[PDB]
């Protein structure tokens, strides 16, 4: 079997949309980043560098009670998932991290799975803030590097593109999913 | 070559059976109860169920109840012998830990448990999971008989912690049993360096 690690936050809920919405909302007069100019993974360090004090002001909206838990699916996500999970000799874990401020972000977390893909999919919940001791063949994540103890992991990381890494230049050593229209079944394939 | 302990919660940290027993008799004075010493299997809900059908619902309503993670006592020597272990040279610990399928107010009390007893630096050490079998590392110490999931040979060697519901098996000399945290840890870590 192939064994597949995907994340959550920019791979199957849309984390960017919902904190430009939960900013432009709380703090209506003030200036923001649209999507089409983040660059950087976190978005705290792009809203410092516009003026010093936006930094505390963003990461109030994704520290709050029900952040999490509203944010909407990625186009294609859940049903990509779906059918992955039902693919013969095919196993899906959901492997994603949470915030150093955990409070809000644990619970909210497990509840969207169970809400949006069902109670099975809740029990493939795999909690870490490091993804490289974790056994897999493929990771599928947003995120630049994904690092930690193990200097080799197991799995090949698939870069999944969101606004802040479409910009981001690749040696031809690492590949990129463009969206879940793109053809994902053949990056599983050539694991097989 | 350094060293991978993963350390299970439930009956290796925190004392979950003494907790459970004690909100039994609190909530149900007047029903039947279980001893510990007179715990066998791994659920305690179905020792319960075969002593009155009654019960299991009424059990599971303890370990199901906000708070009940929380409030669990620490088990003697364990939160002094993580602090050492984390401490040698060439060796890394992390809190390796299954969350209930009713996992409302478990998943959320197993953080702010390590947060209070071992601190920030230990939070970012746990792994919840349902599979532990798809976690790399040399050791897992847990009181679960058998730990099982995707991997048939999982990376780790398993050492079982004994706890009251376990203390009856008789393990081959094939294998290894700790039976508490004075029992010599440091000499299983010493065979994987
Ligand atoms: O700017 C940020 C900050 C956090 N996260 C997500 C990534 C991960 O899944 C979780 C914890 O870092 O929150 C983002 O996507 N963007
Ligand atoms: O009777 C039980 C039921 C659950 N757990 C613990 C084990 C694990 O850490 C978590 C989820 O199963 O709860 C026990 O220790 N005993
Ligand atoms: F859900 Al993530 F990094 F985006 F673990
Ligand atoms: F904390 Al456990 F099984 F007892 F993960
Ligand atoms: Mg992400
Ligand atoms: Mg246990």
């Amino acid at each position: 079997s192939v064994r597949v690690l995907v994340d959550m936050d920019g791979v199957l809920a849309d984390f960017e949309a919902g904190l430009l919405r939960g900013f432009r909302r709380r703090f209506p007069e003030e200036p923001h980043v649209p999507l089409e100019q983040r660059r950087g993974f976190l978005a705290r360090e792009q809203y410092r560098a516009l003026r010093p004090d936006l930094a505390d002001k963003v990461a109030s909206v994704y520290e709050a009670p029900g952040f999490f838990l509203d944010l909407e699916p990625i186009p294609g996500a859940l049903d990509a998932v779906r059918e992955m999970n039902d693919l013969p000799d095919t196993q899906v874990f959901i492997c994603t991290s949470p915030l150093l401020k955990y409070h809000h972000c644990v619970g909210e977390k497990y509840r969207w799975v169970e809400q949006h893909l069902g109670p099975q999919f809740v029990e493939r919940i795999i909690l870490t803030r490091d993804k490289t001791v974790v056994l897999g063949d493929l990771l599928i994540d947003d995120k630049d590097t994904v690092r930690g103890q193990e200097e080799t992991p197991s799995w090949e990381h698939i870069l999944f593109t969101c606004c802040h890494n479409r910009h981001l230049v690749l040696p031809p050593t690492r590949r990129r999913l463009l969206s879940w229209s793109d053809n994902w079944r053949e990056i599983l394939d050539s694991k097989r």
